[PDB]
């Protein structure tokens, strides 16, 4: 889906050499339940790499579009997920 | 599947730098309800930008293919769904 | 599956610009009924798009890959499911 | 899955221009039935394509992998399962 | 997912040309049963490549994005898993 909710992850100095230049963060299509608390998630296998955006914790926009990375990483090579672009709507 | 309901949608100018230049639209599978009332969805994962076309609210076709943002976009880049051509078609 | 139905479908001009060159047709998974009956489908998510063949009605080889939209438009562009080749076998 | 059963299939000399200089050969994931019987099929909707590997009938591995191709065909363009290597062991 | 668990696996010298200068480990999605045991499988069909990585046994980075095997192979041909980083983070 094109709206996805993003965690925070921050390891040592480790990450494929094309993914260099980007920021490891998690991301997990499982939000808030029921409108209701904000929950809490163990497994991590959406992985998510991008600049840090405001909302993100919530709901931001995802895709997997080489295109995304490669404004930030270019010459084309890594595939995965990234944020293309922030929603300012924000949960309350 | 090829034919797909697409729905407007318009926000504050923001949107990846591939993306810019079509505009954000959102598109959903589910149609009318039995041939019958429109019906409304909360959700939007499924998310598709193109120009304006005719009939777009009911039916119209759809497609992942770079050729088709190629065309507006083109240099190649951007991944996501696009109206590649229209039906005059339309529900009545 | 390599081997799907093709159905005959014609409509005023109207198709992506890297699609143009090639005919519009309707593809379906399904076909005959338990060997009996040719049966009848309305809906047309699977859309295919190549030249005419023989056999294409009853059954006919069919891929996603773009070396068989490249021969006949090339430049590579378009993505969809074409008729690589077809099977002189026919239902009788 | 990388182990996949590999059918014989020959016919008349009729096959995509892109996929040409490939042999065409059937896959099937399902193989002998509880390590028992050789089992048969009648449906292809897997369809593989590649040079004649010793053990293909009982199993090889496949991939859909342009690069297998690539080294057959080279210059890119086709796309589907092609045996880029095969296994010793054999059933017995 | 991103995390994911790689086995040991050698053979005879055997693979794809463009597979050529990976070494062939077997991938499992599978890991411990219910934190317990290491639990042990048959099957392969999930198979990735890969450079030699610690903790790759218990838990290691996946990614099926050529620029993993770019880095290594480069070019641009081979299509798989590859461990595109590890993490520090071992079970114990």
């Amino acid at each position: 889906m094109k709206i996805a909710r993003v965690c925070g992850t921050v390891t040592s100095t480790q990450k494929e050499d094309t993914l260099t230049g980007v920021k490891f963060l998690v991301l997990q299509y499982l939000g808030e339940d029921h409108h209701h608390h904000h929950g809490e998630f163990l497994p991590d296998y959406e992985v998510a790499a991008d600049t840090v955006g405001a909302g993100q914790d919530e709901w931001v926009l995802v895709s997997r579009g080489s295109a995304a990375r490669h404004i930030i990483n270019g010459t084309d090579k890594p595939i995965d997920a990234a944020v293309v672009a922030i929603i300012d709507t924000v949960s309350r």
